[PDB]
């Protein structure tokens, strides 16, 4: 009795984890984790890890919500990412100056 | 630069496994994850285990994104739930 999908939802460990490939249909990284505004609850954005391993030596990208597309064929997300765009990924978070 | 929660935002790797304490300051369970609504990104409700083991025998509890206070002194989230609700758990 561990629903983590449903039709209209889906458990966060279950996005956790899950493969997110690229335009080309190349697997890029997956999922680390979302990010999920405090108060009204809603996610801000999907933490994309990329290189080495989640949690050590990996770098991150940030998905808005609406750009994961779960892909059926692929089983996994696919993103609208190019190579240049993960190149320039952020060294530090989104809510940053720099 | 593994980062799950700032001012503002708080992960769900962190969420999850987050404590659940009730209105007596007495551990309820924990948040086995959140279920976020596939089109809109917003969080339905959040899944509290409680009984038996996280996943293995336990019971759920759907939560509220709202109904999560977070206690910094308790370590977890307060929430209002009494035994009879618990009880009658879908
Ligand atoms: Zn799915
Ligand atoms: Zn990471
Ligand atoms: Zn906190
Ligand atoms: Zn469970």
């Amino acid at each position: 009795p561990e629903t983590n999908e449903t039709l209209k939802l889906i458990g966060s460990d279950k996005v956790q984890g899950t493969a997110v490939y690229g335009p080309d249909g190349e697997k890029i990284g997956s999922i680390e984790r979302v990010m999920i505004e405090k108060v009204s609850g809603r996610v801000s954005y999907a933490v994309l890890s990329f290189g080495g391993f989640l949690g050590i030596g990996d770098d991150h990208y940030p998905l808005p919500w609406p750009a994961l597309k779960y892909n059926v064929e692929l089983g996994g997300y696919q993103v609208m990412v190019t190579v240049d765009q993960l190149e320039r990924a952020p060294k530090y978070g989104p809510g940053s100056e720099w």
